[PDB]
């Protein structure tokens, strides 16, 4: 029958940033605006049973027709310092149908505890995911995941927008 | 010339539980009690400004750091920990290639959180995350290097995620 295929994508986050300022090009402030960038610090991995494999900005996923990708991802820190979140998926057509952001609140998601990190507690935390329904088998070529860009102040308590990427990852569907 | 480093881990936390099972391992219970598991199931990227590329076996990464430079751990499930998670408490062994420092347990109070029912405006709020440093002692591939994390899983309820139990995986990690 049916499956959802996990894609978990880990992006360098200070690398897209500190690039940018490098290449006189900005980041984009609006969730419309969002700058289109390389897929050059990119890291997709999955849980895709039916098997896969992965360049950066590529992934080749074992998946029939009727199966959903759900796409999360994650900075290098884990979002502790620098983060991301997923908030759109475009295009794909006709490998591809991207379905509308999808907000989780876990009310006692699990938590480490200092200073050991066991025992482990719960407390409220927020997640997003972004579906796509696998529609064609072949390459997607015109699919983008759009996300939100944060950094730490130097209260080191609060993260702040920084702006808004795309980028256009090369999945293969097999 | 000192650098930290980011060894991110995405972990199938479901298939290493689905095989412990499936082979009549138990999964550990104590923290100090955490099973050995393959490294099939795990994925590693990094930051790495000096460079690095991704085994072409899971578990393996090769890292160009210098002595003295600092690798720090973190990982979550393929979920973003949404749904199966994941979390480092714990790192051992290395000698002579990496030095393990205890896990550390960072507290945003206001990290940034996406809210219903478009993510954006994003907001804040307290959310905890952990990870564990090793000190690049001497370049080469650590053997004796174990990571440690408790696994969990999202109860019927879909609003509680439980402990599921505790694992160790041991890298491959060359320092280059
Ligand atoms: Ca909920
Ligand atoms: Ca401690
Ligand atoms: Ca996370
Ligand atoms: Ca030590
Ligand atoms: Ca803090
Ligand atoms: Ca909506
Ligand atoms: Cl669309
Ligand atoms: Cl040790």
């Amino acid at each position: 029958s049916h499956i959802t295929i996990n894609v978990m994508t880990v992006i360098d986050v200070a690398a897209i940033i500190d690039e940018l300022k490098a290449q006189e090009k900005k980041l984009g402030q609006t969730p419309d605006t969002a700058t289109s960038i390389g897929h050059k610090y990119i890291y997709m991995s999955s849980d895709d049973p039916r098997g896969w494999s992965v360049d950066p900005g590529n992934i080749t996923l074992n998946a029939h027709v009727g199966d959903t990708l759900s796409f999360f991802c994650a900075s290098t820190s884990d979002n502790s310092e620098y983060a991301a979140f997923i908030y759109r998926l475009t295009g794909g057509d006709p490998h591809l149908d991207p379905s509308h952001v999808e907000v989780i609140k876990l009310q006692n998601a699990a938590q480490p505890t200092p200073s050991n990190g066991y025992p482990f507690t719960t407390a409220p935390v927020a997640f997003s995911s972004c579906d796509a329904k696998v529609a064609q088998q072949g390459q997607a070529k015109n699919f983008y995941v759009w996300a939100a860009l944060f950094t730490l102040d130097d209260s080191g308590e609060k993260q702040v927008l920084a702006g808004y990427v795309k980028w256009d990852p090369t999945v293969n569907v097999a």
